[PDB]
Parts: C-alpha cells; sequence; structure tokens
C-alpha cells in the first residue's frame, strides 16, 4: 500500500516551522491549492499551533481563520482535515462537513461523544504524553511510553465506540517528537514499532515526523535544514506501511515516494 | 555497513547541475572543504564534465585546474579522487599520489596498464553503454545492458589484473542515467540488481545517481528540484549495501544516512 499525504496548512503566527507564512486567508488557500497540486491527498488545516512555544488562540479567532479557507477548499472538492483540539471548533467542523477532525488530545471530553457519533467524518485520534494541551519538553522512557500509549488507544477507542462512534472512522496517531519526549529515543522507538499499533487495533495509523525536533537532535540541524532528515524518516515510515503521512513539503515527499515505488 | 560518500567538486563550466559554480580555484577548494565538513569521506575532483551536453576540455587545461586544488586538499590530509578519463591526466594524478582515479571509460587503453600497476591508488572502474567518451542519449534494453555490463566488468578486471593491477584496488561502478540509457528503466534495473555485481566479482561497488536525468523523468522535475528524488534513490542504494555513494549534496545525504541508521 501507498501512504496518503496530509498537507499541512498552518493558518497561525507561531507554528514552529512556518508560522506567519499562511496567516492570510488567500495565502492559506493558495498554499493549500499548491499542496494539492504537489500530490497531497488531504489538506490538514490548523488555525492554532501546538508546539511547546505556542500561544493560545481563541475559539472565535480559530473559527474565523478556518471558515473562508474551508469554504474555498470545499468548493474545489478538496478533502479537508482540521487540526483542532477545541470541542467548539470541532463542532464547527462537523457542521462544515469536513472529512477529518485531527485532535492532538484524542477526543478526551465524553460530553461531546454523542455529537461525534452522529457525524460521518473520520477522527484522527492522536496520543501524547501530555494528553491535555500542547506539547511540552519532558524526558521520557521509550518502552514505558509505548506501553502507556497502547493502553491509551485501547481505552479511548472503546469509550468512543461505546458512545456510538463507528470504529472504522478512527485513525490512530501515536504522536511524535515533543508529543513523545524531549529525548529522541522515544520517537525512534515509536517509528520502529508503529506497525504493532495497526496489528493490535486493526485501524489505520498516521505518522507525523515532518521537521520535528527529534530529527534535528539526531542530525544536528535547525528547523530550516530538516528536509533531508524528514524525508529519511518519512520513507522509512512509508516502507514500514504507514497509512497516512502528515508533512509540510508535499512535493518532496511525493517525488520521494515515486522513486521508492519505482525501485521497490 | 555504511556507504562512503564521494563529494562531487566540479571545476568545470558545463556540468549538468552545478557547472561554473566552482570553476575558480579558491571556490573549488572552499567547496571541497565544506563537503568534508558535511561528512564527505572522499572529494571527487572533476575538471571536465561527461554529460551529453559537455564540451571537450584540453589536457593542459584539465591539469591546470586540478593542480592547485589537489595541492590544497593534500595539505589538509583529505582523501582525493580525480574524475578523469584522459590517460595523460591520469598519469598526472598518479604523480600527485591521489587516492582514487575515477574513469568513466573504465581504463580501456592497455598501453598505460603497466603504469597503473606500479601505482597504489584505487581505481573506480565505471561501465557505460558508450564505453568511450562522454554520455549520450540512447534508448537501451535493461536486461541486455545488465548482461553486457557483467561481461564488460569480467573482461576489464581480468585485463587489468593480468597487467599487474592488484585486484583489490578496483572499485566497480555500473554507470547510471545517460551512461545506461535515455529510458529510466535501465537505471532502475541496475539500481535493483547492483548487489549481484558485489557478489559476482567480490569487489566494492559505487552508485552515482545524484541529480541524474532518469530521476527527473520518473518524477517530472528539472535538475534544480531533484534533491528529494536523489535522496530517495541514494538511501535505497545505501539500504541495499552500496559501498560508495557519489553525490553533490553531501550534507543532505549524511543527515539522511544518520536518520536511516538510527531507525534501521
Ligand atoms: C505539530 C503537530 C500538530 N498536529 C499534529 N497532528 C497530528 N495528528 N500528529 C502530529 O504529530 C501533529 N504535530
Ligand atoms: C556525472 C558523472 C561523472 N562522473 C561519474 N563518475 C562515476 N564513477 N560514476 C558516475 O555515474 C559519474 N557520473
Ligand atoms: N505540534 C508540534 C510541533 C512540533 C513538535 C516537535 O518539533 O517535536 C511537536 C509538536
Ligand atoms: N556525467 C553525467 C552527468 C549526468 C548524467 C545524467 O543526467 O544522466 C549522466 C552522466
Ligand atoms: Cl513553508
Ligand atoms: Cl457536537
Ligand atoms: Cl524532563
Ligand atoms: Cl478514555
Ligand atoms: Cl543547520
Ligand atoms: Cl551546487
Ligand atoms: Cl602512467
Ligand atoms: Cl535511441
Ligand atoms: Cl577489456
Ligand atoms: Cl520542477
Ligand atoms: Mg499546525
Ligand atoms: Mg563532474
Amino acid at each position: 500500500g501507498m501512504s496518503k499525504i496530509f498537507g499541512i496548512v498552518n493558518i497561525t503566527t507561531d507554528s514552529f516551522s512556518d508560522g506567519g507564512l499562511y496567516l492570510d486567508t488567500d495565502k492559506a488557500i493558495e498554499h493549500a491549492l499548491h499542496l494539492v497540486e504537489d500530490g497531497a491527498d488531504v489538506i490538514d488545516l490548523g488555525a492554532a499551533s501546538s508546539n511547546p512555544d505556542t500561544t493560545e488562540v481563541g475559539v472565535v479567532e480559530e473559527i474565523k481563520r478556518l471558515k473562508p479557507v474551508i469554504k474555498a477548499l470545499k468548493e474545489k472538492g478538496i478533502s479537508i482535515s482540521v487540526d483542532t483540539f477545541k470541542p467548539e471548533v470541532q463542532s464547527f467542523c462537523i457542521e462544515q462537513k469536513v472529512d477529518f477532525i485531527n485532535d492532538i488530545q484524542g477526543f478526551p471530553y465524553p460530553e461531546i461523544y454523542s455529537g461525534l457519533a452522529k457525524s460521518d467524518c473520520k477522527l484522527v485520534l492522536m496520543h501524547s504524553v501530555q494528553r491535555i494541551g500542547a506539547a511540552t519538553k519532558v524526558e521520557t522512557n521509550p518502552a514505558a511510553v509505548f506501553t502507556s500509549m497502547m493502553e491509551f488507544f485501547k481505552e479511548r477507542i472503546a469509550a468512543l465506540v461505546e458512545a456510538g462512534v463507528k470504529r472504522e472512522r478512527i485513525i490512530l496517531d501515536p504522536g511524535m517528537g515533543f508529543f513523545l519526549g524531549s529525548n529522541p529515543e522515544t520517537s525512534i522507538l515509536v517509528l520502529k514499532r508503529f506497525p504493532e499499533i495497526q496489528e493490535a487495533f486493526n485501524l489505520q495509523v498516521m505518522i507525523a515526523v515532518s521537521r520535528k525536533s527529534f530529527l534535528g537532535k539526531i542530525t544536528g540541524t535547525d528547523v530550516k535544514s530538516r528536509l533531508a532528515p524528514t524525508l529519511a524518516a518519512e520513507m522509512y515510515a512509508y516502507k514500514k506501511g504507514a497509512d497516512y503521512l502528515r508533512t509540510h513539503d508535499v512535493k518532496s515527499l511525493s517525488d520521494a515516494l515515486k522513486i521508492s515505488k519505482a525501485l521497490g
């Protein structure tokens, strides 16, 4: 199987790798259209970041950013994912009939589970060692993190299914980078063992490594020179059977996947 | 095993990807020093190109370009390879005591074999469908090219060994891109089957794909946007056990190899 590409379109001011570049509505639409041209299957819209240096974005402001971009992309028939962890914003996305809701908190509020069940959109259920809120910088034990993540998925999937969410709507994301720990060994272990998530839960898995900190620690590179380590980790994940890849440089990943497919 | 990196330093005017950038002596030395900083094990110096659009460079001019660069790099203890197919230039490299002579013609002139035997430098024996001269654009049958290449290596190795060249000095390069054919299928087959060269001859193999045309035909990219397809093919070759990789972007390849090593 070939991994599907989520194209990151950050409509923020403080995204760790491209904050402020696509804050304007038309520039965000133009960026999304370019990523689709580059081979993106889904456009992941994020009007609020979640890196350790992020600043809280209000719900009204977040919906204001997403509203005209969703409208323009839905007009073109583009599959839309929204990277939001705020239940009121997620409820707005259900009304807009987007294809995915991408929650770094993994839908931890059962009060809205009945509303999620009535929708038909797919749910990207992400695990993090923080569980609630944006990423932080904390050292973790890789084996213990993988074990707790496996238990977290099992309980959260069961809670959503018990509330009426169809199981096949759930896509699992183990988290990566600071969502797993400040030491890169935890991210490395998850990258090596994520097929065990597909096997245990029989659900698709998304891998999101693009430009993240742990790549820079292994190679000694800042965020602007992280294309090569990103591509190395993304094609490792593709070769290992990742169902979705969430990336910034869609064109480079697509070209790299075309070469890997021709050689494999 | 980890592939060794040959850093390309073109002291030419018409190299297909970076011609004219490092024609100046000090700029070529500065580029070579940067590539060593980026992780290059060997610096491959080429004062004359061999792409299909190349222009013949005189022997006197070629030696004039290489002479001060070799001197500066030898002062720093840098391992030097010289990409030259002219016997008089190769004789100059033997006098300079460089570590490698990289011949796209695979040393086809037995008149100089006795001189090659007395030297201690390693010999990069490259195969091409043209055999003599620079690359051309010609469509070829992949299976027939691989078969003829295997026979070419067998006869050329035996001729060099019979003349006194120690067998362990020979590094095999199957050729790539236009050296194999204008259709990318021939390059793809050689990339998939080059371990058979190591097995049959018990010699090291060099893979040189960086920015070459066949990558652009598979992905639909010009020479300036070929980093991602280059990295995809280079780490495929590394994972398959290539002993040497000849590349332009040493820093990107090194960073990519560090990630692949940490994940493998
Ligand atoms: C930087 C971020 C923001 N949103 C994400 N969303 C998902 N699903 N996975 C990530 O790793 C992730 N990284
Ligand atoms: C573009 C070039 C010039 N010199 C080379 N040298 C070797 N050994 N192999 C190549 O593929 C090669 N490509
Ligand atoms: N949202 C996130 C953005 C970046 C990182 C990281 O660099 O590890 C983690 C989370
Ligand atoms: N010397 C060479 C340079 C480039 C190519 C190629 O693009 O195929 C082939 C030979
Ligand atoms: Cl960007
Ligand atoms: Cl709701
Ligand atoms: Cl800590
Ligand atoms: Cl739960
Ligand atoms: Cl850097
Ligand atoms: Cl360059
Ligand atoms: Cl000689
Ligand atoms: Cl032809
Ligand atoms: Cl011969
Ligand atoms: Cl292009
Ligand atoms: Mg974001
Ligand atoms: Mg050259």
